[PDB]
């Protein structure tokens, strides 16, 4: 479809105006494969805000974009990043939404190392939002620690929905070939028909990264990784002697090959491990302290 169908279409789901009108101080501070990631200031209330800025031109299936807005308008919850608005600027979507000033996760992962307390926070916030939005039905397909945003009080919201799917009692399963290689389930990989069952295995990858500091295969290119992840027995740990059997229990029934025997977000909300799980202020000793 040309250009200005899909600009037409987005201004009929986005807020009218310029939000230029009324941000400034504009502050990049990262990438996705979406677009870019910037702090502005509103003028209005001294408030700072985070916009993402996406091209519509730069955009692989611009399709996708509709999602940066649905999910974060339609499924406010504490363990998701909260959006205020979003506006259609020249050729850009600007999605506007809260400052999580404590970063994303891959900046703990990569460069501290984390106690079984802080591990369970984070895997019982993004199994909280998970199971809310398996049970409506949205798969999010790109759950690792990037995607993961927290606070200088150490909570834990789950973000970067631009590749989300909605699944229904009409069409079930799904066959669309998207998320991050590394952290890809292999019913995925593989390309069969497949359900929200890919978050819970990918959410043990982000295990893995808490545990190891990266997902398995890491070294490799892409696509050998992945053929990887279809062939091989599921990946063994590294630091198998740091993880109780808690963890390793839990971690279990994350990584299940098959994923009608693996266990749905809700069924993992209920795990013993889950019980370990800090509160928000044990996650503060280790963004920018240490
Ligand atoms: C939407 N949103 C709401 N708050 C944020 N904060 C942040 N997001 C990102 N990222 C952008 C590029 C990466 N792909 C993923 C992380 N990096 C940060 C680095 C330092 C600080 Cl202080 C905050 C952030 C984002």
């Amino acid at each position: 479809s040309s250009h200005e169908q899909f600009r037409a279409a987005l201004q009929l789901v986005v807020d009218p105006g310029d939000p230029r009108s009324y941000l400034d101080n504009f502050i990049k501070i990262g990438e996705g494969s979406t677009g870019i990631v910037c702090i502005a200031t509103v003028r209005s209330s001294g408030k700072l805000v985070a916009v993402k800025k996406m091209d519509l031109r730069k955009q692989q299936r611009r399709e996708l974009l509709f999602n940066e807005v649905v999910i974060m308008r339609d499924y406010q919850h504490e363990n998701v990043v909260e959006m205020y608005n979003s506006y259609l600027v020249g050729d850009e979507l600007w999605v506007v939404m809260e400052f999580l000033e404590g970063g994303a996760l891959t900046d703990i992962v990569t460069h501290t190392r984390m106690n079984e307390e802080q591990i369970a926070a984070v895997c019982l916030a993004v199994l909280q939002a998970l199971s809310v939005l398996h049970a409506q039905g949205v798969i999010h397909r790109d759950i690792k620690s990037d995607s993961i945003l927290l606070t200088h009080d150490g909570r834990v919201k789950l973000s970067d929905f631009g590749f989300c799917a909605q699944v229904s009692k009409e069409v079930p399963r799904r066959k669309s070939l998207v998320g991050t290689p590394y952290w890809m389930a292999p019913e995925l990989i593989s390309r069969l028909p497949y359900g929200p069952e890919v978050d819970i295995w990918s959410l043990g990858i982000m295990v893995i990264e808490m545990v190891d500091g990266e997902p398995p295969y890491f070294n490799e290119p892409p696509l050998k990784a992945m053929k990887m992840i279809r062939d091989n027995l599921p990946p063994r740990l590294k630091n198998l002697h740091k993880v109780s059997p808690s963890l390793k229990g839990f971690l279990d029934r994350l990584l299940v090959r098959d994923p009608a025997q693996r266990a749905t977000a809700a069924e993992l909300l209920k795990h013993p491990f889950l019980a370990k799980a800090g509160p928000p202020a044990s996650i503060v000793p280790l963004m920018r302290q240490n």
